[PDB]
């Protein structure tokens, strides 16, 4: 589907109504599987971190580690299809310009590729941007073939503010997710019992990001 039909007929109205929007079959099986292959090669050649320290045991051989990450620009060798994914995310956001809230999105982060190793670890409940750092939209792409949450867990559970219910999103192959990054969407990753990959990009609102630079004042200018 053109980034445009999807953006204008589904993503824009969904984000303004619900703030949480799922697109399945974003890139297709061939491109999705190539991204999966690039991510697995990154993992298998040791490009990820060792994982979030979960239990700091007295003996370190007993330390439990969780989600592993790596930051990907998209131009690295063997990340070209990841870069294609990122360009496709950018195309979608660009076709939403001036329709996502009142936000104006001119910049994003690099991609954070995450691997939950499948050892029962998840990710605690949190808000992506609780303190106004500029991030207004969180975009996650999943690449887990035939994921069965009843068996492997790993559901993303979101707790939409003001609503007495949560929204459970399975980390399905070739699924793209958008949600507001601020306190509207506290969320958690339930324990994952199989290897679980995701690629996240955050989009900045230009105003919020510009004034965030005041708080984090960071390179300066010489006086004398
Ligand atoms: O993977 C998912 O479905 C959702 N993941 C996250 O919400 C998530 N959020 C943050 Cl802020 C981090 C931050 C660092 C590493 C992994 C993260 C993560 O998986
Ligand atoms: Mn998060």
């Amino acid at each position: 589907l053109p980034a445009l039909k999807l953006a204008l007929e589904y993503i824009v109205p969904c984000m303004n109504k619900h703030g949480i929007c799922v697109v399945d079959d974003f890139l297709g099986k061939e491109t999705g599987q190539q991204i999966g292959d690039e991510v697995r090669a990154l993992h298998d050649t040791g490009k990820f971190t060792d994982g979030q320290l979960v239990s700091q045991k007295s003996d370190s051989s007993k330390d439990i580690r969780g989600d592993k990450i790596t930051w990907i620009e998209g131009k690295e060798p063997g990340c070209e299809t990841i870069g294609l994914l990122m360009s496709s995310m950018d195309d979608l956001i660009r076709h939403c310009n001036g329709k996502l809230g009142s936000y104006k999105i001119k910049e994003r982060t690099k991609a954070m590729v995450a691997c939950y190793p499948g050892n029962g670890t998840g990710y605690v409940r949190h808000v992506d941007n609780p303190n106004g750092d500029g991030r207004c939209v969180t975009c996650i792409y999943y690449l887990n073939k035939d994921w069965d949450a009843k068996v492997s867990g790993g559901i993303l559970r979101i707790f939409p503010e003001g609503k007495a219910q949560f929204a459970d999103i399975e980390p399905k192959f070739d699924r793209l997710l958008f949600f507001w990054s601020d306190r509207r969407n506290p969320h958690e990753v339930q324990p994952a019992y199989a290897t679980r990959y995701a690629i996240t990009v955050w989009y900045f609102d230009a105003d919020e990001r510009a004034r965030a630079k005041v708080k984090y004042l960071e390179k300066g200018v010489r006086v004398e």
